[PDB]
């Protein structure tokens, strides 16, 4: 327990955040303490944020220079000034809340200068105002539109669809009724996006798109489009996989089964054509100790600072440092980030913890420490998840006092290697004995077991299927949850490995299609 003075002499950072988080929830902090406070807050976003503003509120902020434009209402709109009239009608609620005659009046104003709002305001004296703005091609109203209502659903035309991508806002768009499985009309038009219009998430989610009405052509081309143009070669892997499962181009797999990238797709390529395992490198530091303590959460918001932060020179003078059996999880960070990526480090620390655990269970808890943490003991996310293990501290919290009854269990306790394996061990077996696949435990240990089961439940996720399961894959509906499980799932392949307890990762997506 810190107290407020002490924190305030600390850097700003996620660490620093929690403990003033903590004592928000305590009531520690007083309305003169709350002060100065927003500007030691590394992230003033989320529950901190609307903790600290049960103290002081903040009414703010209207730039000074707009400031008489928000003492009007749809009532009075028409006594304000040109300026005024157009900052207002930058909402669509604000316009939907005009009447018609005002709506042609301010339409008549602007058709020269701003067209764009002309468009808003007389689509919204019709009964469809989507309906409208889609006869006019509006690219930029057809965004604020869907902004402003998810629920407008409606055919959109060759010519329409291929000016959608040149929109930022296209790729969550695509990816949010894609995934959501909503606006039918939407995702059935977006088969005549051209894939020479798309690339990158953009042309692979059309991908997906096309798959799911059985347009194996089109969703090729998209996937081959996105293939030539993602950044990453995980993602790039994914696309090729998809190519081959389309088409079973063996140029396709070859080149998928020599990835550089570490992934399920390059793993499973692999597994099918005979290709041995990826090298995965050792780390046997022989130096034992050093002065960096493990346990302190400012330590270690200040080295990662630092370590993200370096040229080479800088990398190399940290490995030095770190190169001990103590820090080993900060010597293969750094080892990460110094070779640029390109190779694979899977650490097993405090190893003592888990050794008498059977491998398989061995191997599904540190691929979740790999993925939550890269097993840095005192790791602290934007939710403050707690630890290797990443456990939100609500369920730290009942494990370690309604379940486990830990003598004076405080959620920092988390922080100790012995109690987050412990702990994970202990809710993998809860979640494992629901759900029985690593995958699906996986997904349930990012996203909760609550939506799995609801996910589980639907008659068109991780059923048979031409595609399946690696279509259901694609189309688990939380971006997090749905790269999360991937990536656990070839941490837990490659654990199993390491372990002598290889598996067959064929295996584990046969057991994935509910019969
Ligand atoms: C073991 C555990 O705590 N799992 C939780 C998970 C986790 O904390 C996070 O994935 C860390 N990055 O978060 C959430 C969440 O909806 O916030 C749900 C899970 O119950």
């Amino acid at each position: 327990q810190y107290s407020i003075e002490k924190l305030k002499k600390e850097e700003n950072s996620l660490a620093k955040d929690y403990y003033i988080y903590r004592l928000l929830e305590k009531n520690k902090i007083s309305k003169k303490d709350a002060q100065d406070l927003n500007s030691h807050i590394f992230r003033y976003i989320g529950k901190i944020k609307s903790e600290l503003e049960k103290i002081i509120p903040l009414k703010p902020y209207i730039n000074p220079k707009y400031a008489k434009c928000y003492t009007y209402t749809a009532n009075t709109i028409l006594d304000a000034n040109l300026t005024c009239q157009s900052v207002r009608l930058n909402s669509l609620v604000f316009i939907a809340s005009l009447n018609s005659k005002d709506r042609t009046t301010l339409a008549q104003t602007f058709k020269n200068q701003r067209p764009d709002l002309t468009n808003l305001l007389l689509a919204f004296n019709t009964s469809d105002p989507m309906s409208y703005i889609v006869q006019k091609e509006d690219i930029n109203g057809f965004f604020k539109l869907y902004n402003y209502s998810k629920k407008y659903d409606l055919d959109l035309n060759t010519s329409l669809v291929n000016k959608l991508p040149n929109h930022i806002g296209f790729k969550d768009f695509a990816q949010n009724i894609i995934i959501k499985k909503e606006n039918p009309k939407f995702r059935h038009s977006m088969l005549e996006i051209n894939p020479e219009n798309v690339s990158e998430d953009s042309a692979f989610y059309l991908g997906v798109n096309a798959l799911t009405y059985d347009k194996t052509e089109l969703a090729y081309d998209f996937f081959k489009k996105a293939a030539q143009s993602f950044k990453s070669q995980s993602n790039k892997d994914n696309a090729i996989f998809w190519m081959w499962l389309i088409k079973n181009n063996e140029e396709d797999l070859k080149t998928l089964s020599q990835s550089s990238s570490l992934n399920i797709y390059s793993l499973y390529a692999k597994e099918l054509t005979n290709t041995p395992f990826p090298k995965i490198e050792s780390l046997n530091p022989s130096k034992k100790k050093n002065n960096f303590n493990m346990q302190d959460p400012f330590a270690w918001q200040k080295i990662n600072k630092q370590i993200r932060d370096a040229n080479a020179s800088q990398l190399d003078v940290l490995a030095k440092e770190f190169d001990t059996q103590e820090t080993l999880p900060i010597y293969a960070y750094i080892l990460e980030r110094k070779n640029n990526f390109k190779k694979h480090y899977f650490i097993m620390p405090y190893y003592d913890n888990i050794k008498d655990y059977n491998k398989t269970r061995q191997a599904l808890i540190l691929a979740i420490a790999r993925q939550e943490s890269r097993f840095i003991p005192t790791a602290i996310s934007v939710s403050y998840a707690l630890g290797m293990m990443q456990f939100m501290p609500f369920l730290a919290n009942h494990i370690g006092e309604k379940e486990l009854k830990i003598p004076n269990f405080d959620q920092d306790f988390m922080f100790k290697p012995e109690i987050a394996y412990y702990f994970g061990n202990y809710h993998l077996n809860y979640l494992e004995s629901r759900l029985k696949s690593p995958l699906f435990v996986a997904y349930a240990y990012n996203g909760g077991i609550g939506f799995t089961n609801r996910m589980l439940a639907r008659n068109d996720m991780f059923k048979t299927g031409k595609f399946e399961p690696f279509l259901s894959m694609e189309l688990v509906p939380y971006q997090e949850s749905r790269i999360y499980g991937k990536k656990v799932l070839a941490n837990y392949i490659v654990y199993r490995h390491l372990l002598n307890d290889s598996i067959k990762i064929s295996d584990i997506f046969e057991n994935l299609i509910q019969n």
